[PDB]
């Protein structure tokens, strides 16, 4: 006859599995920004956090739990052991560590993924994996290989942020909200991204039709500088604050909304492009994909120029060059 | 002319005054948590950021701007100069470094008072009709400091106070009962932090007084040890500092809740630090948390809580202690 | 090859099922208000609409569908056949007469079996009046465990009370706490004991609260809750917005498994000396399994007698019903 | 002392003018759908409702007020007198009755409303929903004396939303990712812009040159025919349209109230574009901010699409010239 017993009469002890659970692996700057954005978008009924730094993991879990009054996510759990991640609909991988080269980081992150992915598959075999950790294009393949999951359930963040940055920069130039400034950045994430000028428009008005020299070395207004700013801005943010968190966190939560709510919205995400643009290797690049409750259900076939297809093909060859030497 | 001129025809390029602007002073862990929580709640049509560290300031602003597509705040500005804060409806002060395990309360006071001596006048200059929401610690002491420097009426000088303390309390209360913190009512008042007062009489679930059902609630004679719920509020705060070095998300979410009541003129009750001269035998200019009605004018009214002799004494002790520090402050 | 096949390359087409399906039965004023409220709150990935009038049903579905760009619900279906309601998490019954019992029992004789058929693990949410009797009618026919059979009850009555309380105190209803229990409508019970703002008891500050002795006439606040229902019906012809919003609020707690306390009509048999199978409003913890738990309110001898009276009156009607 | 005084200590007894006030004129099915959507989107701090039928008006005000606990708009008001509408940022006109005859009928109604709206909210943005929207936006503009930026019509925002829903249903994609612009005269004379129809920036006309032509194998012209055919179908099936228009008005209200600077196909003064030299209000993509229509998107139209806008303008002016104010 405790206070709970005097106040509450129990009708059932029938404990059930979470219906719309999400897991964030890596409680670093990126992962925590993904965690807060998801929590504030009301996408999960349960949020699980995983990391190797036990103390930092407990602290972040508690800090999010103390905001439970202001949230609509009734359960916030964490732990080093992946048993906490059981029955997750979506698993977001952000684990890693932000002079070093890009090749040095690959096998370094592959060894990390060699533990995470099996443990994720163990407790959540029917989940959708959203890979954020860089190189995202390579690590999405790495995860797809180790998991043995079909292509659709292995999604890479890719150029979702690149396009968001593009649409914002396009928006500032024209003085219009990014929501109404349409433009697509595809292929390899980072420096090797492809700005698809043909699709760059405002209210169905192709900016290439009005300005035929758009995104060329000829261009009077030099619109190619907008894409140059997409790569520059990212480097600038690291030079100014040392890392990125908010923008990536928001972009990930948008992808989470499409998947969790089965919206069938189009996003520039990393999927296997094998069979397209003369690519025959098992490589992942960003193309606009249809995101639903089972991940990439479909992908949009973008008509590109010979110069744009070659850019994707070069990226595809370079990524496979690193992939064929990888140990699994 | 140019692509912009060929694509878009202009009807006017006039006025451009902010209707629902918010400023965040101090782009640290707490300041940035307030910012993201505010942006994701669609409370501002303009967000401004201020800080002494130019690099971090520019970096944080850009990181927010790059996420614009997933937000409804069409303008994010930042600067060391306070011209960027002009016409704010609400200014949040999260400036000044967090308390070092080495430094004490009095050391944190003196340091943050010197900081405020230049923040508050500059905030007032560009936003003379704004609401000041003080977060920087010791929140109670600094809400008084802000009030004195600004020359603003009591209503427009609000301190975060016990909003977080009560939020932690309702979470813990909910965890024990298997109920959502929204349905678990409990108020933590007075001095924010270690000296906070849990009001056991107001502890309820669906109007049912927990103290009426369980008279031993709050007392040391409690077999269920419910007094540990308030001890855990204090313990958890210290624990998060030991575990991750600071607190950001919890305070960021509670400040956004306060901002929501102000910006939308909701008139919801919140445990926030306000001028308590006239209540509980207090005769000095001390700012302690009591349930306040928050709207477009900040604190329009406050709720008179029936405290027990013991609960009253703790409020009086904090008032006597805080006035002791405040009476020896140079302006 | 079509323009679709040329634009979109498919990976998988096997029609995936909804994970958060909600069904609304009766596309009347109430049903449609529930629908829009549920849609504007992003609670469903699929919305199902059922009505005997096929023309109004098709139009209501179409009108909602044309606003899909502003909503986050990718699929909105409708039909006379309950096959369109297959695998719903929550089913809302708003179908019925705006004697009032007799016809609605005959309606539920067809509705309830057809719902259970296509959605056996769903939570039933009864709105149709007399809500307290029809929740029993729905529970009786379904054979569902009492936790999965919920009635709107006094959630709206408590909403109206907190609005009036708020208007009187100049405070938002969110910060004005008060509970209206028992029967929905006239026989409802205001729990003055629990009526508060910021934990401060109004009955402690104003002992006359609820009595006829009361100079401030706070007993009128509860009478106004009853008055307003009839008043809106007289002025407008019916009530829709308020019930729609309250139903969506319950839907949010059930769908998101929040575990928030709500005054909803439940099997109160076992408490307050009640022995008959009657559904009356008491504070309930709502989640993914419906009413998982119940809040035992400390009631006065007057309040407790009012619920037993409600129980005896309702059962008196319930025993005379033919199933 | 009263219970209120014993419980609450006052610091200042207010009162400030409403900061984000919205007014809805006409508490019919359209206006009440605009009301619930605005409320559920947290766009206003004050909502004012105005109508001639006092009984319906008080009943609707009370119903919304009873759900205040589930809303974030602390003040809902109503009245026959326009004093309840004072200091509004946006005033929405939905006054009329479902359906030259209907024009002059609604002109006479507007002849009273607009002056009363201007008297209490002279700095407000006017949003016209009442049909014929393109003609009644002109009527309101001339009566108000407001500059063209503060006089907006719902126009083809709903026509585009319907097009995007149908487009999305065909392709199995969300209407958010299906982009299509329906411009000009709202209703029967609406103009679909095929050159702008796209998914992920991929022009559907470029891949399928038969798009929007008679020789179309997939008959995409029927998508636009279904846009206008849907309106009549809903009218025939349930007697009126409410939910779809309410949501689209809330969308416009969001862009205005939050100064988003988003692009919407709304009815505006088109004198000077596509060979139109008359004072007519036609739908084109507009930037919607705090000052209403600040700018507009100059859509590249084919001579057939251009001629259709001219034909709309000619028919509208024919009606507009025969009106008495
Ligand atoms: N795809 C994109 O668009 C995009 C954008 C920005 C950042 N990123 C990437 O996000 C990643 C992380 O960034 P960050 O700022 O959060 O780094 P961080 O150093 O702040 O945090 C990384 C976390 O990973 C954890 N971790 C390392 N090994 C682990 C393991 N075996 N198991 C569990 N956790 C482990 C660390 O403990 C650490 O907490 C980087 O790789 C970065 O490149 C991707
Ligand atoms: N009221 C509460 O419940 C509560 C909860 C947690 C933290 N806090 C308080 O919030 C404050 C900050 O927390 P933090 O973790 O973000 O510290 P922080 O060191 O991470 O950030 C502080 C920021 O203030 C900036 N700053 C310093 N001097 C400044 C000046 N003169 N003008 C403008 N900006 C200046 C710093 O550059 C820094 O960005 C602390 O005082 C802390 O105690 C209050
Ligand atoms: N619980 C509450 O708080 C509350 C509040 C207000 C109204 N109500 C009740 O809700 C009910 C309906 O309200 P209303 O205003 O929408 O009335 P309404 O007449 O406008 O709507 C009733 C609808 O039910 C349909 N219907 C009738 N029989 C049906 C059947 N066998 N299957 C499917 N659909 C059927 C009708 O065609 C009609 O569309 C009434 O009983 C009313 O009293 C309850
Ligand atoms: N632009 C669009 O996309 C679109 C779509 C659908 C409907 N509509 C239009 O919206 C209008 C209204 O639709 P409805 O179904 O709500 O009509 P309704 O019959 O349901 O009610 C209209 C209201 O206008 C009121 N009204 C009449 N004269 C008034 C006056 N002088 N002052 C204040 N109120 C007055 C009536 O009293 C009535 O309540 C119609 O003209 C209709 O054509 C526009
Ligand atoms: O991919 C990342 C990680 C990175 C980054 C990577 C290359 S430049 C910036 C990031 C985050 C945290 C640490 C680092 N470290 C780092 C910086 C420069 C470098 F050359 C190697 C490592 N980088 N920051 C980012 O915002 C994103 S998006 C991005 C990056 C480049 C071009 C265009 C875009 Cl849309
Ligand atoms: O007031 C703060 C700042 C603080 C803090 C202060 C005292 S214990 C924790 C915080 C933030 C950043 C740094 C520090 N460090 C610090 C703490 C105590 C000390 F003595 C020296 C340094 N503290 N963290 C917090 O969560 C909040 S809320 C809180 C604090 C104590 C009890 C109950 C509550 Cl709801």
């Amino acid at each position: 006859a405790t206070l709970k017993d005097q106040l509450i009469y129990n009708l059932l002890k029938e404990e059930q599995t979470p219906q719309n659970k999400i897991t964030v692996v890596g409680v670093g700057a990126v992962g925590m920004a993904c965690a807060i954005s998801i929590l504030m978008k009301d996408l999960a009924d349960e949020l699980a956090l995983v990391d190797v730094i036990e103390d930092k993991l407990k602290g972040e879990m508690m800090d999010l739990q103390h905001g439970s009054l202001f949230l609509r996510t009734p359960k916030i759990v964490s732990g080093k052991d992946y048993n906490v991640t059981a029955n997750s609909k979506l698993v977001i991988i952000t684990a890693g560590a932000r002079g070093e080269s890009r090749l040095n980081l690959v096998q370094r992150n592959v060894n990390i993924f060699k533990f995470i992915i099996p443990n994720v598959v163990k407790y959540s075999p029917n989940c959708k994996l959203l890979i954020v950790s860089n190189p995202v294009d390579i690590l999405t393949y790495v995860a797809w290989k180790i998991s043995g999951f079909p292509k659709n359930r292995v999604i890479g963040s890719g150029c979702n942020l690149d396009s968001a940055r593009f649409r914002y920069l396009m928006g500032e130039r024209l003085g219009v909200h990014p929501l109404s400034c349409h433009g697509w950045v595809l292929g390899e994430h980072g420096d090797s991204s492809v700005p698809v000028w043909s699709g760059m428009n405002v209210a169905g008005v192709s900016l290439k039709t009005l300005h035929p020299d758009l995104g060329t070395d000829k261009d009077k207004e030099q619109w190619k500088e907008v894409h140059k700013q997409v790569v520059e801005s990212a480097y600038e943010v690291i030079k100014l604050k040392g890392y990125t968190s908010w923008a990536i966190g928001l972009s990930v939560a948008d992808l989470a909304e499409s998947i969790m709510k089965n919206l069938r919205r189009v996003h520039p995400v990393s999927t296997m492009i094998k069979g397209l643009y003369g690519i025959k290797d098992d490589v992942f690049l960003s193309v606009p994909c249809i995101l639903g409750q089972n991940g990439i259900s479909d992908l949009v076939k973008v008509t590109l120029t010979s110069e744009e297809e070659a850019r994707l093909k070069k990226s595809a060859d370079t990524l496979w060059g690193i992939q064929k030497e990888l140990q699994f």
